[PDB]
């Protein structure tokens, strides 16, 4: 979305990534509605260990 803002018929794909702190695995309700997706990911971003 940070590419196009002048045309309302271009379509886009926005990826907001939340990095789980440890190697833990929150299931779905410990993340969605509770955690905040502030970091932005895109095509090329290298992810953690």
């Amino acid at each position: 979305s940070g590419d196009v803002n002048n045309d309302l018929s271009k379509g886009f794909v926005d990826l907001k990534v939340y990095r789980v702190p440890d190697l833990s695995r929150p299931s779905f309700n410990e993340v969605v509605g509770h955690k905040k997706f502030d970091e932005t990911a895109s095509k090329g971003d290298t992810f953690g260990p």
